[PDB]
């Protein structure tokens, strides 16, 4: 019988009325620029897929930062690359200023334009009640922006954001787990990192869509506003989803099981228990207090649900109570 198939609520078929060239990554050209532009100044770290410098562009005096990639799983690169292309200009997304083969390396390395981060473990612990609706919605503008260019981020988290919290500045950084949403298609379901991983990716549900960002947004917005880091905090992906249930409940995680005909992981009959729903008031306190609201709640049990056919869209998030106070 197998799953019961889900489409997108919004900006289903976006790429489709696109030329083939907008999502057809593989076929795409890279446009080579000059390495010898830039001059690495020092190594800002690096993960699975790259190595990260901040660099100087020696013809503009600018800084940029500098992402070469490693050898490995290919096909996203031509997929970041297109999707930073087809993004670039867009509200709050990181811009790529170029792409150059690195001398060394001997592959693709992208140049981004700089935005003066500060560490968002020490900024959150700043972040007034203004300040989070304020970058909140500054995020949302990226993820409504992207999704409605047929595109799902798909790795929201505090490290992939970017604020200059001097000039009230944010960019969405690492597009490198991006993917162009198509209707009905099956996909990889290891994406995002775990404490932000959708209920979707944790009952391996493969045919998801831009609503996985928008749980990973409701896991920051419920760690920033009741000062929790991460708020769902689980040991490995199968300990992740009984974090969830003890918050969201199992008979609702039952019910978005049922409803798209997934069978969980026979492992999680000795782990996954019986919980209730619990209200969100469990969660606030008097160190969190100044940082919650009815607005917040009502807000962020909107984003975090199970079904993610019933969560927010990003715009429907831009319309909410909880950004009335926010300046526009
Ligand atoms: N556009 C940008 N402007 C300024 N700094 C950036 C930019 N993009 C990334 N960085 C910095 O570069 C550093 C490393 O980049 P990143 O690609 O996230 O590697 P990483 O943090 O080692 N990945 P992982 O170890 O898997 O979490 C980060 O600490 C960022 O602060």
């Amino acid at each position: 019988s197998g799953p019961v198939p889900s489409r997108a609520r919004v900006y289903t078929d976006v790429n489709t009325h696109r030329p083939r060239e907008y999502w057809d990554y593989e076929s795409h050209v890279v446009e080579w620029g000059n390495q010898d532009d830039y001059q690495l100044v020092r190594k800002l770290g690096r993960g699975k897929y790259s190595e990260v410098f901040e660099a100087i562009n020696i013809t503009n005096n600018e800084k940029v930062v500098v992402k070469i990639l490693k050898p490995v799983k290919k096909k996203k690169i031509k997929r970041e690359i297109k999707i930073l292309e087809n993004l670039r200009g867009g509200p709050n997304i990181i811009t790529l200023a170029d792409i150059v083969k690195d001398p060394v390396s001997r592959t693709p390395a992208l140049v981004f334009e700089h935005v003066n981060n500060t560490d968002f473990k020490q900024l959150y612990q700043t972040l007034t009640d203004y300040d989070i609706r304020f970058y909140m919605y500054e995020i949302l503008k990226a993820l409504d922006y992207c999704h409605s260019m047929g595109i799902m981020h798909r790795d929201v988290k505090p490290h992939n954001v970017m604020i200059d919290h001097e000039h009230r500045k944010l960019r969405l950084i690492d597009w490198g787990l991006a993917e162009f949403y198509h209707p009905g298609q099956e996909y990889n379901v290891r994406v995002a990192s775990r404490y932000f991983k959708g209920p979707e990716l944790l009952v391996d549900y493969q045919m998801y869509d831009y609503s996985l960002d928008m749980w990973s947004l409701g896991c920051m917005l419920a760690s920033m506003i009741f000062r929790k880091e991460p708020f769902f905090h689980g040991h490995d992906n199968y300990d992740q989803l009984v974090r969830i249930a003890k918050v969201l409940g199992t008979e609702d995680l039952y019910d978005y099981i049922d409803k798209y005909n997934i069978e969980l992981d026979p492992r999680f009959n000795d782990i996954l228990g019986r919980h209730s729903r619990k209200r969100w008031e469990r969660f606030v306190h008097s160190e969190n207090q100044h940082l919650v609201s009815p607005e917040a709640l009502d807000f962020l049990d909107k984003l975090l649900r199970y079904d993610h056919q019933s969560r927010l869209t990003a715009r429907e998030a831009m319309e909410h109570p909880y950004f009335y106070t926010v300046v526009k």
